């Protein structure tokens, strides 16, 4: 679960990959993307 | 992601089981089971 989920945790502290590029970019579900939006502080923020 | 994921969306609707019990019982991560608990309104709030 954390071998291809985790890469995708670190393209977002990079550049804020919303969930779409997160999924779009590696293949996760809209979800289990939005998990690591969701868990940006600065984007948790609106 | 939501083949053996969804199974235990109902489980806990049936038995408000935790994490462990989710994961213990089907074998998603603390992670994916607990996202079934945080969506439980009943058991959400403390
Ligand atoms: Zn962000
Ligand atoms: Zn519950």
């Amino acid at each position: 679960f954390l071998e291809k989920i985790e890469p995708a945790q670190e393209e977002h502290e990079k550049y804020h990959s919303n969930v779409k590029e997160l999924s779009h970019k590696f293949g996760i579900p809209n979800l289990v993307a939005r998990q690591i939006v969701n868990s940006c502080a600065q984007c948790q923020q609106k």
